[PDB]
């Protein structure tokens, strides 16, 4: 059985923690629930850590007092099809392989599934670790609670004796790097300096051997990613988000300074050896828009190249951990701002961006966002009980599973079927435009080899490549974004029509140039 | 927000609690979750209580850390028909009125329903308090969570200015007495001596005016009826049970000395 | 009403039958249930047949004593979509037409449906008989019991006056030949010599006019294909399987000599005029893996060509009725073993194999097979009754319809939804790789015309054609195989990654060669 420790003894050295813990709703929660610090207390000084205390990062540290939220969180939505490749005619991006050629996502890009699996899915996806990590067997894919208990309880490593990224299976890639893990786990929260910069107190950084890092990580989406364990108050821990909102002064709602002020973030920094080490962002309100934006954003978490001169931008560069914090119509400018692109298209040779799940940036300015609605209202609503203590569902999933609470309490004018029909109108329309965008992209891409072989000039090809950047951006935003337009239907429509317009321009340019060479 | 108290200071006068609390699975649960003892600590000695500290008896004192168990407890089983009289041809005892004639249960004896309602149902049944206590209105009969929050949030008293048992409706009885309440609530656990015997330290006893007693009671089937709040270990608190098993030596399984 | 005959009189000439019938569980079943032999008995001698007795091949011959198994077998699974073309974006092989160009399956290749329809479906599919045979009208497609009663009760023949294979509808093929029928019916079991070799006692052979043969055939999947009618014991009757297992000594489990010995097959031969004529394979155990392998295998049942010199291999050649009895990684060697390929690709000119539903060969070595699980455990389990005499379901279908009996009795750790989720993880993953394999195949195929027209050398084209064989094999195995990887997920994954690797090699080879001609 746990035996409490004397927190006052801790607080003598840990004034920041004292200030947070004594005031919040965890003031009565003893440190022993999450820390084993006996040897630490014996050996620390005011400024030197001494022996490092043990800190529990497992979600069960919270589950003894908050079983309802834990059990809600670890639920597996079996209806969320697992390991479902997006580059198939029945998924999100029928022509993804042609359009993304040159990028690691060509090796595999599945639809998301339940949060319990985020870290294991990251480890096992074909594009990440060369097939090094796999489920112990194909039964383990169902085991959400097991994954939550720890990735290494359900996975194997093909070669525990080496730590290099390499291909173990032929059609894999080794795209994983340390930055990725920040959106899968925060087990490393005390072992990673802010932004993943080199730091004498950090075991891990952007430049670490990702296989070695992987082996030290266990738990998905720690409870403390949204809730400070000391104050129990709302927060974010993701460095890149803090950097965008606070360091770069963009605010929590870059389009709305008033809302940014009312629903702001306070950066709190923790030091090692009296040098800044790590940071968190305390929220003014329990704002799920910002909580979920720790991960559901477009980001850089990868090496790339400079737009200016094509030179490599490695993991050592700050730009390898970057939140653009820009909507689709501001993105190109945001990428120019850091002089960055992701890959060169294998066929066209165009410098291109790689977009990832920009839900937060897409939601900005939408009708729901303007009306004060937040991710949680649709995706993790309060539970409704005929008799009971209300709590907030932590099963982050489609509102289709809880339409009464997610939609119909607000939309009293609709039945469930009507609300569903409204969602599907938007998704069907948007998907059509995604498909048409891919048709036109593919038509353009296919003209590049013809043009090159017909002797069309580099100047014309470069003109077409410049158009490719935009055609790509204004399409891929929407295959990357998970709402199929629902989060911002008017923006999707404008973007996708822009994509098609750019592709059509490029197709005309290339056909005419080809036809002129033949003539 | 709750502010923890110095439990060690409490333990300087409360060795009995210390020995349970420090060993069990509530060793880290600060006293402030269930007691307000500030004025007590200012005035007590080890031999003089001083100001009486407050002890929370509400089930929400446990719900904060054990919401799953609380919510499961308070659920109302609507399929358990409510206020269903047993002395009817379609219930348990078609000829109950003839057979029980002379007993107060003839006035009303319904089938049981969900535990959330035990105290309110005890207060409102026609055989218990002469119809003195009633739901505030007929809508309140559904409100399990409300009953758990407290009986008097959902009930009314026909005459707050009198404390005598009497009939307010013609076909009622006044069978209730203080012993009944021990199987409905243990809000009185610190105000009732073992067995309800007279005791200088007991506000309430077998011989109390049950209407006065009723007004001081709020919560059904307290969580601590089965779980010691200090050790978190399994227990019973019901005097009559302890008396049979232990005092009278009958044991927990009278037919099986080994078990 | 049937009147029994004196079996002892038969047994005087039919010692093989005596030995089987007197010992098994049909010892009390009189010959009259299946044979009308009165004139035969009057005219036969010990070695000459005399008048041929009538032998019932209809499944109702078994249904009077085994109605439960019969009714189970003839059930139509309406959820198994009928006449559903595989070459569509929502089915198994979105790019099948491009990849299979040159082969008859381009004319139509539907998903399988319930067994009741196997013979009628064979007769009416567009690739088989030039559209000669059709359902009497479009209502008849529902009539499983009718098909079982007899194909010709539900179909018509466009020209009863001719027996040649020809096209009656424009976009049909005439791929059907006598060998096909062996996996649709065994009505011909007494009229077809072992392997379909020419034989004086055989009405039909590999070289018969298939239209004439067709007209003599009525019933699908006869009950006696798995059960000897005389002994009631387990068996196979399919010549090609017996040839692989016994004649070629490969065993029932070619990868496992121990299991092959324990679960073996004994070839029993029946003679006509004291010359070997037909054969069956008695099984040591009621082993559904081998029973189902009569049909659910990769085979030759068709003419083709030699790998060595491109010469035609006709129906007269033994190779036109061949069970390769080889898993996907042994297949190329097995095809080299008989010096055979199926078709030349219409675009690339590559010699290619045509693969068909290799469930048996895929199941070998899988986790379930290694654990002693067999086709029937998942596809025709014992019926579970609260009160009743247990019997075995004969409705061969997906386990999704009977998950308790098919999966969950063994997998006590799972709910139905969890088991389904595990299936779908594998199928979704495998399908993604099938789609990616087709993408890369298509990319390669499309380069062949460009390469040829740019003047790329025959040597380079032939190098690419050699790569095409493998890219094709390691893809098509899996569109042909019906489990979408479930039967052997690791093998599918390895195979499909091999396919993609081969295609990528070919694409690079061809692009570079094209680019060198342009330069
Ligand atoms: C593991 C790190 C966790 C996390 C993520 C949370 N808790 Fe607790 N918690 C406990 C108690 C008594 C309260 C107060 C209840 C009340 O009075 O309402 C809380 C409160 C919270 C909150 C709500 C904070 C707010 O300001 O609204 C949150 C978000 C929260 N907790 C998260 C009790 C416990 C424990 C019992 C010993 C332990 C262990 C935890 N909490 C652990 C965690
Ligand atoms: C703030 C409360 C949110 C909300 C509303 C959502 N998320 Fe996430 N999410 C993350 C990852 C890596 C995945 C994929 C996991 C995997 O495939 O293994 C997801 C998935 C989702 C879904 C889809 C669920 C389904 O049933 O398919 C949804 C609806 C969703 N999320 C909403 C990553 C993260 C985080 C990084 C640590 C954080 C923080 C969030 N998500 C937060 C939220
Ligand atoms: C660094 C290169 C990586 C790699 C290898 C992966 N991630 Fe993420 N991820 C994030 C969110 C919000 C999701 C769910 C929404 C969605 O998928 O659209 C995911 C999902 C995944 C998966 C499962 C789906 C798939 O693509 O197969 C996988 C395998 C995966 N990721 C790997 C969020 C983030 C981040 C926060 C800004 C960052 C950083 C990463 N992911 C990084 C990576
Ligand atoms: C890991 C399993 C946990 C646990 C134990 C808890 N959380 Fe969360 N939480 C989030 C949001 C948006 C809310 C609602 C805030 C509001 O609208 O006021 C909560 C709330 C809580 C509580 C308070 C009681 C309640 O249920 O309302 C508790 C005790 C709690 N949580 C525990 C958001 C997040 C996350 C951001 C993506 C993550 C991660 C967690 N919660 C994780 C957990
Ligand atoms: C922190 C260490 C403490 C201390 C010093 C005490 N308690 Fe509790 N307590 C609780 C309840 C429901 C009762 C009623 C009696 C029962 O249920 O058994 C009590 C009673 C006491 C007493 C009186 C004992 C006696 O002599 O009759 C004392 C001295 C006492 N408590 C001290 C409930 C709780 C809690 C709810 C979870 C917790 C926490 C505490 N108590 C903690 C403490
Ligand atoms: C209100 C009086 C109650 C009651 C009836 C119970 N608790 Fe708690 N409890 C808390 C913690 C951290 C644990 C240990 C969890 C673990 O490590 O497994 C417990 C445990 C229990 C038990 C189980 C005891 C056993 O020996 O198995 C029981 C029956 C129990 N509790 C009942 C935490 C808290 C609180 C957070 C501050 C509070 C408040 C309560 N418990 C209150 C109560
Ligand atoms: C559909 C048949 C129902 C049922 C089952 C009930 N009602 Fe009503 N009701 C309405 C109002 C304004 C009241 C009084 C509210 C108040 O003063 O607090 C009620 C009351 C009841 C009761 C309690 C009766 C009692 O004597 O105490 C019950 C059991 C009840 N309702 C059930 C209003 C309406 C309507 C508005 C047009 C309609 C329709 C209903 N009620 C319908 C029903
Ligand atoms: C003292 C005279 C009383 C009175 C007036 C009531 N009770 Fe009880 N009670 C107990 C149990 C286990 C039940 C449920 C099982 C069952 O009813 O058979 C009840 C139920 C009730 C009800 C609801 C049903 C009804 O009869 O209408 C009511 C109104 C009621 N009681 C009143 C248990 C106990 C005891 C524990 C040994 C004791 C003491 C009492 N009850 C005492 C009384
Ligand atoms: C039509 C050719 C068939 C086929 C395919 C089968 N039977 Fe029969 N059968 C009959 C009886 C009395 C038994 C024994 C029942 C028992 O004692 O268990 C059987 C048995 C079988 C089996 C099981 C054999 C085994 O060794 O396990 C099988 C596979 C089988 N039969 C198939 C009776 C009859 C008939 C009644 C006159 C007729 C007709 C059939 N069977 C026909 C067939
Ligand atoms: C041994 C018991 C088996 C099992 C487990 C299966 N079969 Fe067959 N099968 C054959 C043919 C020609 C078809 C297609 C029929 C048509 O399309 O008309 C099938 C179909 C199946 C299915 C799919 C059923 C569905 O609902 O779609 C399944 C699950 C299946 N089979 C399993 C041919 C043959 C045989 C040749 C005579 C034999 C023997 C078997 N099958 C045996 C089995
Ligand atoms: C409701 C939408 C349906 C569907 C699904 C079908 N029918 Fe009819 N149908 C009717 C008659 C007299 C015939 C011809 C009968 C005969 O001469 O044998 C049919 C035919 C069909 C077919 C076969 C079509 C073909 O081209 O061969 C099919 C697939 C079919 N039906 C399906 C009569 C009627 C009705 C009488 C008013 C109505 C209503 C329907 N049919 C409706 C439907
Ligand atoms: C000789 C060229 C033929 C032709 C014309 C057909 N068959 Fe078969 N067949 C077999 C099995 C196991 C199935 C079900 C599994 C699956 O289809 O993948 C089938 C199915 C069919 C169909 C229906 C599906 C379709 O392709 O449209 C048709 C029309 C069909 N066959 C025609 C098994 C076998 C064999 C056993 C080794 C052999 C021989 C054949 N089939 C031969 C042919
Ligand atoms: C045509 C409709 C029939 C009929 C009348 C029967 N069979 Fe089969 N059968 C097969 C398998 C794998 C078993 C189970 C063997 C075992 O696990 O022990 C059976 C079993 C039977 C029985 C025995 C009683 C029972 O139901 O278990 C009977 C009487 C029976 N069958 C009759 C396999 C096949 C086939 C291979 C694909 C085919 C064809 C048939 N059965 C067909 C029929
Ligand atoms: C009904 C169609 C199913 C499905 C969906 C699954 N099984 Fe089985 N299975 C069994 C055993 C002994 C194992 C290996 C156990 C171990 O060694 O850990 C398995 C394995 C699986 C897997 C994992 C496959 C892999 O390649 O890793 C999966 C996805 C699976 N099963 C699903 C045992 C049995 C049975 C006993 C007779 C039967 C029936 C089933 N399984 C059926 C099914
Ligand atoms: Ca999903
Ligand atoms: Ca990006
Ligand atoms: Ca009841
Ligand atoms: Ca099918
Ligand atoms: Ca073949």
């Amino acid at each position: 059985n746990l035996k409490p420790v004397d927190a006052m003894q801790c607080f003598d050295c840990h004034t920041q923690i004292e200030d947070m813990h004594t005031v919040g709703k965890h003031a009565t929660v003893n440190c022993v629930h999450c820390h084993d610090a006996t040897e630490h207390v014996e050996t620390a000084s005011s400024r030197r850590m001494g022996e490092r205390p043990v800190t529990r990062m497992d979600l069960e540290a919270c589950a003894t007092c908050h079983t309802a939220q834990f059990n809600s969180f670890v639920e597996v939505r079996h209806e969320s099809h697992p390991r479902l490749e997006k580059a198939t005619p029945t998924s999100r991006s029928p022509m993804f392989d042609k359009l993304i050629a040159g990028h690691g996502f060509a090796f595999e890009h599945a639809e998301p599934r339940s949060h319990a699996f985020m870290l294991v899915d990251h480890f096992v996806v074909d594009r990440a670790y060369g097939g090094r990590f796999q489920f112990k067997n194909w039964q383990k894919v169902t085991d959400g609670m097991g994954a939550v208990r720890g990735a290494w309880t359900v996975l194997t490593d093909a070669d525990p004796e080496s730590s290099d990224q390499r291909r173990f299976l032929s059609q894999t890639a080794t795209a994983a790097n340390p930055v990725c893990l920040n959106c899968k786990t925060q087990d490393h929260i005390l072992d990673w300096a802010y932004m993943g910069d080199e730091h004498e107190a950090a075991k891990w950084s952007r430049t670490s051997e990702v296989v070695e890092f992987a082996r030290d990580l266990n738990h998905p989406l720690n409870c403390f990613m949204c809730h400070d364990p000391h104050s129990a108050g709302p927060r974010v821990v993701r460095d890149g988000l803090i950097n965008a909102v606070v360091d770069r002064g963009l605010g929590t709602y870059p389009h709305d300074p008033v809302k940014s002020e009312q629903q702001g973030m306070t950066k709190v920094t923790f030091q090692r050896g009296r040098e800044d080490f790590r940071a968190i962002g305390l929220l003014d309100t329990a704002d799920s828009n910002v909580m979920c934006a720790q991960c559901h954003v477009e980001y850089n978490c990868n090496p790339g190249y400079q737009l200016s001169d094509g030179s490599r931008v490695g993991m050592d560069d700050r730009r390898a951990n970057h939140f653009f914090w820009a909507n689709v119509f501001d993105y190109k400018e945001a990428a120019q701002e850091i002089d960055f692109f992701d890959f060169r298209h294998a066929t066209t040779g165009a410098a291109l961006p790689k977009l990832q799940h920009p839900e937060a940036e897409t939601f900005w300015g939408s009708v729901h966002e303007r009306n004060g609605v937040a991710c949680a209202d649709c995706h993790m609503p309060k539970v409704q009980l005929e008799n009971g203590k209300v709590y907030t569902s932590h099963s982050q999933r489609t509102p289709r599973d809880m339409m009464g609470q997610a939609c119909l309490n607000c939309h009293a004018e609709w039945t469930e079927d009507q609300a569903l029909y409204a969602i599907d109108y938007i998704k069907n329309y948007t998907h059509g435009k995604i498909v048409k965008s891919e048709y036109w992209l593919a038509k353009m891409i296919d003209l590049f080899p013809v043009a090159k072989r017909a002797g069309v000039s580099e100047d014309v090809l470069n003109q077409a490549r410049e158009l490719h950047y935009d055609a790509h951006l204004y399409w891929e935003w929407w295959t990357a974004e998970n709402s199929v337009g629902f989060h911002n239907p008017d923006q999707a429509r404008e973007s996708l029509m822009t994509s098609i317009s750019k592709s059509k321009e490029a197709v005309s340019l290339l056909n005419d140039a080809i036809d002129a060479q033949v003539a």
